């Protein structure tokens, strides 16, 4: 734990976040995500909701302006998604407003998770609660 | 995650709990515990309370009936404990929850140095550290 | 071991099952499978039957409903497969609710698929074609 | 697996048994033993009985004749030990020739001794005091 | 780098600072300190002043209040401390509130304590006796 | 060592043989084989002949009946083989010893690169390298 | 620290510069460079300006005369460089020729994936990345 | 394999032998020795007799003159030892004669094997075929 | 060090030389070669001349006779080789019999081959183009 | 290699010397020293004379002024040193004081177990071992 920094961010994630450079991507997945088979280093955040890390990390993480900074997974046809999830993610990320969030199909998302800098799997239970953040040029 | 098992328990902690044998000790510490300098493997559980992990693990973890299975830290001289902590931990570990005994910071740290693992949590209370001793799984 | 969880599941396997997410695949091979050269981590369960493991894991493992969750190996040219195997695998998998249909794929495609699995658990099953792949779903 | 060798013996255990020399000790513990904190390398054999392993290993493992080759744990104050355990352990060990007498030592001295063992194989034996230590001899 | 947190703190140091608990100790040494032979993990901070790093971490690092949290090295017989080093350090450490009195211990006593430190950050401070140890407290 | 098992087989090779599955390939090379630059794990057996290891392993190692289980190296153009080698290897691997097929140095090395392991021996003969493919243990 | 050698160079960087041979390329990046994602080993030099290292390094590092020895990043189209960055760099390097080649952001990343090492500095100036190519030490 | 050097010495043993300095000790044990539980690095020489390595290594290994260079294990009371074993060891080591060989009790031998530089376990089947060599000042 | 074998050969190099098989290649480069970026394991031999190391290993290293076993680097346009380097190398390599003709290939071709070498020994040879590659043959 | 720095110093030795701080001790041993048995990290410098390294190292390495900075091995009782060894060493070091302390063979080993590193050279001279203690870099 450290002062002025959300105690919800583990020491290892703190390191990962700092090591990230312009353009690096990090995923905060829901609890159902196959994080461990993607390839990048995985960090567990089992007792937390994605919205928890988002609000904890946003004052530290500059979002990329050179590319879509926020990406989520699109529900497969014949499946159900929750409208509220994306709503609080935006609220958690609004320091003030945050860029629009774009959804790509689940496979496209995995494909990109495979090249990500790291993956943080949380306890988010809602379906399709996975979100990718692309880092910008930290001022 | 997994069905019928608390998702608050990370897979690595699930492995640790399963590997532990009779007499093995694990510590669930508060956020201020010097967990990483004790020696045993450390598992972070930052967003959770000690009482959260205690209740999640108890239906899987039989407590030792051959020796004191629950050990907490005695307040250092010129300092006092928060009454709310121990009572909350007992509640979480309830068969009845065995009695809890206190031992000075020296003896607690000496045992922490030799514990099977240390799970550091987001528990903010002072003296929120607790040592559990595994018994024989029935 | 732990209470409420089958003792047949090793600590490492419990970790593996918990780490797996939606779509991840895990193989429970018979004793003849070339598990160690496939690529993924290998957990040995020598002396144990695949069916005994399936029955122990099924109450915690959600099978994928987004795609066929069960894949077995088709017999190779000239071989006859023992119907007793798939019969007791489905039974073990039907512990709480009947299990989905099992599909069969060419031995080469099975290996190519084993090369991408999350993990491989090699058991004591001595019958040929006793390998079965499981695909995890979304834990309800 | 391999021909002429029990399939119940994992590859790692076969290596371990072959590496052991005269006087080296290996423990086959029950499922309750604190094997992972003792120190020596641990091989898991979850779901398997100690007696089933002993019967599989005895034809390859020479028991030491220079010192007591079999050590078991004495029950702790208040506990009763099941005579059925030591009974089937000796039977399994008597596969080709009757096995030596088994000695019992205090739980603390057993652990102190486990800390020096070559390896520890934790099995699926669920009975208490199902731990047994074997000391290798000179392969004739 | 990150926003909010000073970029003078390398990602590895940030992780270290966060893992430290109440009572844990960290050394920010001058360029002449035998950092690598003490025992704990070392983080190089060549080119940076100790006072640069103290200012960077003070907003995140609560000092121990259960014991003297600031310790520097006493000058060895024949040498004499440069009070300006302490001034700079004191000002960096007093950016939020007056820092506790800074205690000075003998060279060898300092090394002994370093052997048990959580980590050691060797900087570019070229002034003699530019070493300082910080003890962590209960984070508010 | 171990009773009923050849002491010529090191514990590590004993582990390797046991881990190998159907279709897995292992090479027993002569002393001049570039074993350490192929890729797979290498096990030294310097004082032994390939025929020594072949005979020791055969009572434990069932050979593949689904594909060519024995592969040797074809002599490079402008070079010739020593007749005594292949015949000695067949003798060592005798159920009858399946037929042996030759493949150029390129195809042999390509497979060596992907083999499960390589056991380099003290076999001094030229082209004394042989690749065994494991079958289904009965 | 060592006499005659700039104390700004960490022992690890000293080792890296010494291990580099003719043609090897090293990058001293700004704080925003995605160094850890490229592939080569990374040396953190947080808080230091690129120009500080260049000045510290140049007396020991011979620049390649067989190929352009200095490469920088061209500004993203439509954007412009801060002329002070390169002026500061040219001075630190004590720079007849050689000139500084400028390659596009991604072309720069491509070449950085194959570099000997990447030293990420505390340089906050936009496009402060510079790649140096070692020559033959006189 | 290398020219002029016994092909019976594996590459790793070659390295160990060379890394050894004045006073370092190395054990060539029989096949019954508990080499792997002693502590030092172990090298397998399964198809060889101790006498094989001895004759292969002696032209490379200078024996210590500052201390007893050759030590073997004494048979426990109530056990049998082979007179020929020590005989050929001496013959193998005689390049020309080799120092006397002294026997210490089995436990004393293990105790010393625990601090040795390395242990080479061979296929020597004879009981008490273990021998320790102490390296001298290589000329 | 050892007797019989030249003490100029570090224990790690001796091991490497012995593990090499027919066709394996090793580079003894000059002090300016980019040894560490090629890919293979590197052994430092600072201070020693390439000709010093060639004399040391020739008695133990059979050259390949199935292909040109000796390869050096051609001078880059603008440069010119110092024939005395080759003389020294030739004499060291001819201590037991006339060494095969020494072939010279382009700089980049040499690097390409180095990426696939068994190992690289970078020495203190400060003359340009002091690099030489050896291909191992069937040891008599 | 690096300009201004002796090419005799390997990159790893350069790193080690740079990491050493005030009071740390480094040993440059002769070829007969049991370096790998002592405990500290070992850097091979086969073929090089101790005096060659000392000459290469001294311009970068400040000797301790707070404690005797040079220690050597006293000859085994009844034996004698070759005066040329130390004369050669004193010259390489460009050596008012300090004097060279001589400790018995085993006392030397004891201190070598706690040294920062051991560089084993090709020095064949009896008792060519020398321990240097680092001071405060000016
Ligand atoms: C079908 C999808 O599968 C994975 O991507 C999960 O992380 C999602 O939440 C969803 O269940
Ligand atoms: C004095 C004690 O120090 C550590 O053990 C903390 O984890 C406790 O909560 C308490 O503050
Ligand atoms: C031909 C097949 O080969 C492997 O896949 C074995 O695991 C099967 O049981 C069967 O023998
Ligand atoms: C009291 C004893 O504790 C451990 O040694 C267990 O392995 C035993 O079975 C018994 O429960
Ligand atoms: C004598 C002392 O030695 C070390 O502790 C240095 O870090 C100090 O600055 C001082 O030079
Ligand atoms: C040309 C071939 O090269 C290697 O494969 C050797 O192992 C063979 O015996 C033969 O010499
Ligand atoms: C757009 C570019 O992104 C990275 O390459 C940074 O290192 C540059 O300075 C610039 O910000
Ligand atoms: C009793 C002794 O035990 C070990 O020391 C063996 O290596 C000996 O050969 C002998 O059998
Ligand atoms: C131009 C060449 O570059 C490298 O290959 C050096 O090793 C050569 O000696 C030469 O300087
Ligand atoms: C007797 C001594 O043994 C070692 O310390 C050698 O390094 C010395 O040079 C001497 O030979």
């Amino acid at each position: 734990m450290l002062k002025t920094i959300s105690p919800l961010i583990s020491p290892e994630l703190l390191k990962v976040l700092a090591e990230m450079g312009h353009g690096d991507e990090i995923i905060f997945s829901d609890a159902h995500f196959p994080a461990h088979s993607m390839g990048p280093q995985v960090i567990r955040a089992d007792g937390l909701l994605v919205s928890d890390l988002l609000q904890a990390i946003i004052p530290l993480f500059e979002l990329d302006s050179y590319a879509p900074p926020l990406v989520m997974m699109a529900a497969v046809e014949g499946d159900t998604l929750d409208p509220e999830v994306e709503r609080r993610y935006r609220n958690a990320l609004s320091l003030a407003p945050c860029p629009d969030i774009i959804r790509i199909n689940r496979f496209a998302f995995y494909e990109r998770a495979q090249k990500a800098f790291a993956i943080v799997i949380t306890g988010e239970r809602a379906k399709y609660g996975n979100i990718l953040l692309k880092k910008g040029v930290t001022p």
